[PDB]
C-alpha cells in the first residue's frame, strides 16, 4: 500500500556524470564509452548567447580548450563534434561505468527521473513530467546544465533529456540525447515564454485508477459521458484532449478494477465541477498528473483493495 | 528556481543491496564489508529457539547473480546480522545512525534483492513512515549522505493496516511501539511537523511565493496554543533557532511567519496554492531548504 512519487535508482546515471569546462563556463556532461555530451551552449560567453552563431564559436576551439574531469581524474579530449545543441567530445578513455544505454525522444505526458548535478557532481534525484507546453517543473540552480533525465525499464537505462536552460516563469526547457529540443525552444537567450499549460488528463485518470486500487472510491459516481461530452468539458478547465489511443491505453486498469474508462471520465468531469470538498485522494488535495498509466501498473499492486 | 520532493542519490546504497531467502520467506538485505543485515522475521514469537535451529546454510544469500556464502549468523534486537564470506567490495563509508520525528530520508525500495524505486520520506510524529511498499519490500532501507559518508537510519520491517509503515534502525530498535509480529497494532493519530511547514513557507518565499505574508508577528507561546488546536506539533527555541539562517535570508523574522501560519490555519488558502501545493507540506527539513535552494553535491 502507499502511493509515492518514485524516481528511478540513480546508480547507474550517476557513474556517468563528469565536469565540462571551456574558458569561464564549467557544466556537467554525460560519459558513455568514449564520448562526452554536453549542452554546446558550453562554448559561449553571456554575450553570445543573445545570437551565438555556434559554428563560428566551435571551429575557432581545439580539443585542448576542452576540460573534462571525471571524479579526480582529467580525462584527455581527441575529437570535438556538434549534432543539433549537443556537443560531442570524443574522449581518450571509454567510461568502464558505462550502463547498457539507449537515447530515447519522448512525448508530453511521458515521465522521468532526473539527476540534477553541479561541477559534475549528483546532489538530488526527483521524478517529473514533460508538460504538454513542452517545459519541465524540475528544480534546477545555475550550474544544473547537462544535468540528465532518463528511465530504466530493466537494467538498460533510456536517456531522454538534457537540461538546457530556464525560462522566465522558472520552468525548464532542454533537448533529447541527439541534441534536438522539446518545444519551440532554442539555445538563445532571446525572448521565449513557455506557452499556457495543461493538465495531462490521462495521466490524471491513471491516478484515480491507482486510488481505487489503493482502496479509496469516494469520488466515483454512476454516470458515463461520450468521449466527446467528456473532452467539450475538459477543455474548459485547461485539460489536454482524451484520445482514442489513451482510453485503449487505460484498458488493463479500467480491467483490473472494473470500471470503464468513460466511467472514470464521468467521475473526473464531477471532480472538475465540484473540487474535493474537504477531501484528498491519495495524500493529495490537487488531481495529480505526472503518473503516467506504465507508472501506476509498476508502482500500484496487482491486487485491487 | 524550482522545488521538488528530492532524493539523495542511491548510487552507493544500490551497491549493497542483495536477496535473501530462508525457507518460503525472500527479502532484501544490506551488505556492509562481510555482513549482511536484514529484519529478523526472514527466519519466522520466541526468535532465539526459532534461530537456534537454523543452520548457515539455510540463509540463502543472493548479490547479483553470485551466491555469497554465509559463515554465521547472531541477532541484535529485531536485526538478523548474517557473516559472508566475502566483504562487499562495493562498501561506502557508513555509519549507522538513529533519527527523530520530523527527520527526512531518501527510502531506497528493493524487491529481490534488486532496487525499484527512491523516494524522500519523513520520520511523522507518530513514528510510521508514509511510504510506497509492496510484499517482498522487507529489507529495504532509508539513508541520508553528508558528504562521501552514508548514514543509515531505517530498515523496513511491516505494513500496518493504515497503510502506513513501520521499520527499525539499523541496530534493530523499531521506531515506535511497534513488535515484529502479526498482533493488533495501530499506528497513533499523527500531528503536522511544524518546524518543516515553516521552512517550505521560508522555500516558497525564496521562489517567489508572498502572498501569504502579512505585517503581524506573534509569540512563541500564542503561536502554540494556536498549533496545538490543530494538531500540530509544539514549536521549540530550538526549532526557532534552526531556522534562523532562512529568516535572515528572507527578511521574515521566524515568529512573523509564523503568524502567516496562523492566519493560513484559520482561513485556509482561498483557492491559492503555495509551490504547487494546496495543503501545507511537512516532509522538507530546514537543511533540507537550504540544501535543495544552494545545490550541495555528494
Ligand atoms: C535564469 C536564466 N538566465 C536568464 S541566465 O542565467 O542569464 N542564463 C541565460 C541562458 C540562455 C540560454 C541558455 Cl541555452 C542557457 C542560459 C543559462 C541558463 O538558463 N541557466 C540555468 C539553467 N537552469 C536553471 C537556472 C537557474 C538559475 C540561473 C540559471 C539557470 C544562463
Ligand atoms: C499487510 C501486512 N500483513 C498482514 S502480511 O502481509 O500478512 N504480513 C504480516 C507481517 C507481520 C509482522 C511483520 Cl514484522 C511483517 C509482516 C509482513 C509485512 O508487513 N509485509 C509488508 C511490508 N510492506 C508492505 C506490504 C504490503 C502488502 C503486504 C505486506 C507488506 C507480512
Ligand atoms: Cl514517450
Amino acid at each position: 500500500s502507499g502511493f509515492r512519487k518514485m524516481a528511478f535508482p540513480s546508480g547507474k546515471v550517476e557513474g556517468c556524470m563528469v565536469q565540462v569546462t571551456c574558458g569561464t563556463t564549467t557544466l556537467n556532461g554525460l560519459w558513455l564509452d568514449d564520448v562526452v555530451y554536453c549542452p554546446r551552449h558550453v562554448i559561449c560567453t553571456s554575450e553570445d548567447m543573445l545570437n551565438p552563431n555556434y559554428e563560428d564559436l566551435l571551429i575557432r576551439k581545439s580539443n585542448h580548450n576542452f576540460l573534462v574531469q571525471a571524479g579526480n581524474v582529467q580525462l584527455r579530449v581527441i575529437g570535438h563534434s556538434m549534432q543539433n545543441c549537443v556537443l560531442k567530445l570524443k574522449v581518450d578513455t571509454a567510461n568502464p561505468k558505462t550502463p547498457k544505454y539507449k537515447f530515447v525522444r519522448i512525448q508530453p505526458g511521458q515521465t522521468f527521473s532526473v539527476l540534477a548535478c553541479y561541477n559534475g557532481s549528483p546532489s538530488g534525484v526527483y521524478q517529473c513530467a514533460m508538460r504538454p507546453n513542452f517545459t519541465i517543473k524540475g528544480s534546477f540552480l545555475n550550474g544544473s546544465c547537462g544535468s540528465v533525465g532518463f528511465n530504466i525499464d530493466y537494467d538498460c537505462v533510456s536517456f531522454c533529456y538534457m537540461h538546457h536552460m530556464e525560462l522566465p516563469t522558472g520552468v525548464h526547457a532542454g533537448t533529447d540525447l541527439e541534441g534536438n529540443f522539446y518545444g519551440p525552444f532554442v539555445d538563445r537567450q532571446t525572448a521565449q515564454a513557455a506557452g499556457t499549460d495543461t493538465t495531462i488528463t490521462v495521466n490524471v485518470l491513471a491516478w484515480l485508477y491507482a486510488a481505487v486500487i489503493n482502496g479509496d472510491r469516494w469520488f466515483l459516481n454512476r454516470f458515463t459521458t461520450t468521449l466527446n461530452d467528456f473532452n467539450l468539458v475538459a477543455m474548459k478547465y485547461n485539460y489536454e484532449p482524451l484520445t482514442q489511443d489513451h482510453v485503449d491505453i487505460l484498458g488493463p486498469l479500467s480491467a483490473q478494477t472494473g470500471i470503464a474508462v468513460l466511467d472514470m471520465c464521468a467521475s473526473l468531469k464531477e471532480l472538475l465541477q465540484n473540487g474535493m470538498n474537504g477531501r484528498t485522494i491519495l495524500g493529495s488535495a490537487l488531481l495529480e498528473d505526472e503518473f503516467t498509466p506504465f507508472d501506476v501498473v509498476r508502482q500500484c499492486s496487482g491486487v485491487t483493495f
